């Protein structure tokens, strides 16, 4: 398939070169797989969602995304126009507030519930987890991800916006699970991306134009912009039945574009995700 016209970072995982404007795929496009959006919620009446989005659980007085965040993210993930995997299914795991933020424990929770309610959901092709977040340092927050990942689940995370290690946040700072930095239409490394060993991998996260809350669309920026576009590839290459939820972070650096963004510090990895996709 070709989406023509496609938003820069669609474009980018599916090109060996910036500066295109199709995005290039295979029509399977995630049916069969399941993504959880661990975020502010989802917009699920979103016309761009096409009714597969779907909430799940929350920790709030409401549902409801009050931020935006969370749609923007799900959109990346799944949806028609903006997202990497458009017959995915979505669930929305609103941990953060309305303002974005959220506690740890309730983080951890949330984790711990995908573990779980995958077993009541239907998703024969595996399921990915996108978790746009993180904080501080905490080996807690950690293992939840860890445990995530060893129930069967595709965990990636943003690396963090703080220009800075990401050994010292979390849970970008787990190793079992996918941590993904932040590049920009030029293949330069996003100015607030984390770096540091950490990583496994860069999406794209610099004017990210995907959903938003009332029915909108917006570009904004952040490795929690990267995120879902991975967590949209894992779960597109699972349902091509390429890789698996335990080796689809390996797989997709096997397979990423190599040595082609700038800015990369020594010591963080140079890989930008690709969908090596030929027609």
């Amino acid at each position: 398939a070709a989406q023509t016209n496609a938003p820069w970072g669609l474009a980018r995982i599916s090109s060996t070169s910036p500066g295109t404007s199709t995005y290039y795929y295979d029509e399977s496009a995630g049916q069969g797989s399941c993504v959880y959006v661990i975020d502010t919620g989802i917009e699920a009446s979103h016309p761009e969602f096409e009714g597969r989005a779907q909430m799940v659980k929350t920790y709030y007085y409401s549902s409801r995304d009050g931020n935006g965040h969370g749609t923007h993210c799900a959109g990346t993930v799944g949806s028609r126009t903006y997202g990497v995997a458009k017959k995915t299914q979505l669930f929305g795991v609103k941990v953060l507030d309305d303002n974005g933020s959220g506690q740890y424990s309730t983080i951890i929770a949330g984790m711990d519930f995908v573990a779980s309610d995958k077993n009541n959901r239907n998703c024969p092709k595996g399921v990915v987890a996108s978790l746009s977040l993180g904080g501080g340092y905490s080996s807690s927050v950690n293992s939840a991800a860890a445990r995530l990942q060893s129930s069967g689940v595709m965990v990636a995370v943003a690396a963090g916006n703080n220009n800075a290690d990401a050994r010292n946040y979390s849970p970008a700072s787990e190793p079992s699970v996918c941590t993904v930095g932040a590049s920009d239409r030029y293949d330069r490394r996003s100015s607030f991306s984390n770096y540091g060993s950490v990583l496994d991998i860069f999406g794209p996260g610099t004017d990210i134009l995907s959903t938003w809350i009332g029915g909108s669309t917006r570009s904004i920026s952040g490795t929690s912009m990267a995120t879902p576009h991975v967590a949209g590839l894992a779960a597109y290459l699972m349902t091509l039945g390429k890789t698996t939820a335990a080796s689809a972070c390996r797989y997709i650096a096997d397979t990423a574009n190599k040595g082609d963004l700038s800015n990369i510090p020594f010591g963080t990895v140079n890989l930008l995700a690709y969908n090596n996709y030929q027609a």
